[PDB]
């Protein structure tokens, strides 16, 4: 229940949050969170749906902050499911008191600063408004459920969800003629688990999605006793790459090498499992006949998993570069189109006109449903802060600075709103990028900041806005050396209708933003006007 004055405000106890709030702790300033959430953990805490998981190894997606936490705590699968990860995060927020921190169950609704006091004013549904010197958004980066684009959503007779705000107590499909609407990550894990308690499930494909298989497994003890005796070494080699974890970056061209060799290297990932197959050869992100010959080997690895090829060749993804929208890891999925209670309904060739009362009605037939997930996705990057209303100086709504696509120095922050300050978000590695290495140099880049700040009794850090101008133009050529901005994916914003489609992300890779980013702090900060 807030404080009226602090010198730092932090939105959001997902990851970002809540290392945010020890290391400001650490820092001798005082600090508060507010997050609309009933406990911690962001992501973890939303996503409940059954078959949740991560795509980072458990060994990489976690902290490296703290010593004692790295040697305590015991993974045990390849892949963290999200009840082990929130177990985590439950762990690391009791070792290190971070709750007495936070204001739960509370929605920050706008901020604005006052030029008067070099300082924010932050306002919550509850009513609270408190006043801060620095804001810092830890609001996630896909946190903001986007509901599908049609009528008759209100109409519908059975239940409804959505993955990304799953219920609390456990949900039951037992009996039930099931419908699923996306086949992204989300849709991908959710599937297979549906698939084993309901009667019929119906699975809604829009664009086929490119998967591979995760390959779970138990994490040997010994491997994990081992690697915690070089954990802060393994962890740093980890920050010095592009993606953030031990992937290894092919040095040969998906070009030079013969048709044998390609499918001889790439069926070794296939058996292995996970995403590392995106740096098989450093041209596969760069160049399309690169791309496309990786792509063809996955469709027919998608071919030669389907029984019917009817329902696989609708399975194959076409249209769009591979690994240009999230590569998704799979268990089961395709397997899953052999079982006869599952049913492929493809709305490229029949589109989905309106939801039904009884179900969802496309332009060749209907669809009759006891229940209905929608695994549709979120207003990504940006949509989080859309829904507060953040004024800067000049009382320039961010909504509407942004409304061309997100406008940033360093995605680390936005000139005409001093002293504010955005994790993992636009303009940034970010989800490219194994996102607890992304998160962590983050919040210590922004919290050196205002440390140093305060060392040198300094109250007004905004970036320059030519510099701000000098990033976007820089990210964007960067963006355009790739395939990235060809596709429609949410890292274009392409998810939401009528949203501007500019691809967000910083592309160089990790290392080299870090690099970046300390070269400017090393120079007082290069590209912020301090006062
Ligand atoms: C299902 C899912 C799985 C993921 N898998 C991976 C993965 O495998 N590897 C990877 O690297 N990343 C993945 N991520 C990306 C994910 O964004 C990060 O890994 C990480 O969890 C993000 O944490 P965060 O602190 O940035 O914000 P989030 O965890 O997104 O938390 C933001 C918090 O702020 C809160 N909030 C937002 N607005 C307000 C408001 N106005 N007032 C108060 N509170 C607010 C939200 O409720 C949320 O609690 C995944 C994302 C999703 C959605
Ligand atoms: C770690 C891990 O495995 C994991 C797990 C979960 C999430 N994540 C992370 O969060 C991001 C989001 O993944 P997601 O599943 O929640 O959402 P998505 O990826 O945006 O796909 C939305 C889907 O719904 C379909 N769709 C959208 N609108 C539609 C419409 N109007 N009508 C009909 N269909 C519509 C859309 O169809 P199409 O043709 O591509 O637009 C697509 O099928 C991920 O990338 C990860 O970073 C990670």
């Amino acid at each position: 229940q807030p404080p009226e004055e602090v010198d730092v405000l932090v939105v959001g106890a997902g990851f970002s949050g809540l290392y945010a709030l020890y290391r400001l702790r650490e820092l001798g300033r005082s600090v508060h969170v507010i997050e609309t959430a009933g406990d911690v953990g962001g992501v973890w805490y939303w996503n409940r749906y059954p078959g949740a998981r991560c795509d980072i190894e458990s060994i990489e997606y976690c902290y490296s902050f703290s010593e004692e936490v790295l040697q305590e705590w015991n993974w045990t699968e390849r892949y963290a499911s999200q009840p082990e990860i929130l177990r985590y995060i439950n762990f690391v927020a009791d070792k290190f008191d971070l709750r007495s921190g936070i204001t739960f169950h509370t929605t920050v609704t706008a901020a604005a600063f006052d030029e008067a006091t070099n300082t924010w004013t932050v306002d919550t549904n509850h009513g609270d408004r408190i006043r801060a010197r620095y804001l810092i958004m830890a609001s996630g980066q896909l946190s903001v459920p986007q509901l599908p684009n049609f009528p008759g959503l209100k109409d519908f007779a059975g239940n409804l969800y959505h993955t990304g705000n799953w219920p609390h107590e456990p949900v039951d499909f037992s009996g039930q003629r099931v419908g699923v609407i996306g086949t992204g990550s989300s849709g991908i894990q959710v599937s297979p688990q549906i698939a084993k308690q309901a009667a019929e499930l119906f699975v809604f494909q829009r664009t086929p999605h490119f998967a591979v298989p995760a390959r779970n497994a138990p994490l040997d003890p010994e491997f994990l006793a081992d690697l915690k005796k070089r954990y802060a070494e393994f962890r740093e080699e980890s920050r010095n790459t592009p993606g953030g974890t031990h992937r290894y970056q092919g040095p040969k061209s998906a070009l030079e090498v013969s048709d044998e060799e390609l499918v001889e290297t790439l069926e070794r990932y296939w058996q292995e499992g996970g995403p590392d197959i995106l740096a098989a050869y450093r041209d596969i992100l760069r160049d399309r006949d690169a791309n496309e010959r990786v792509a063809e080997f996955i469709r027919n690895k998608i071919r030669n998993t389907v029984r019917d090829p009817e329902v696989a060749e609708r399975l194959v993804p076409k249209g769009y570069p591979f690994g240009t929208k999230k590569l998704i890891l799979e268990i089961d999925y395709y397997e899953m189109f052999n079982r006869d209670n599952v049913h492929l309904v493809d709305t490229l060739s029949a589109p989905i006109e309106t939801i039904t009362p009884r179900g969802v009605r496309t332009s060749e037939r209907e669809y009759e449903l006891d229940s209905l997930v929608l695994a549709t996705g979120f207003d990504a990057l940006t949509g989080a802060l859309f829904k507060i209303d953040i004024r800067g100086v000049g009382n320039v709504a961010l909504k509407e600075k942004w409304a061309a696509g997100p406008r940033t120095y360093l995605g680390l922050s936005t000139a005409g709103f001093p002293n504010l300050f955005f994790i993992a978000g636009p303009g940034s590695p970010s989800a490219l990028s194994n996102m607890l290495v992304s998160i962590e140099q983050h919040v210590e880049w922004v919290t050196d900041h205002i440390a140093y700040m305060f060392k040198n009794g300094l109250t007004r850090s905004e970036a320059v806005l030519e510099k701000e101008d000098e990033w976007v133009e820089h990210v964007n050529e960067i963006a355009d050396e790739t395939l990235y901005p060809m596709t429609a994916s949410w890292y274009t914003g392409a998810n939401v209708p009528g949203k501007p489609r500019v691809f967000m992300l910083y592309v160089g890779g990790f290392h080299r933003y870090r690099q970046i980013c300390d070269e400017v702090a090393a120079k007082g900060y290069e590209g912020f006007v301090l006062t």
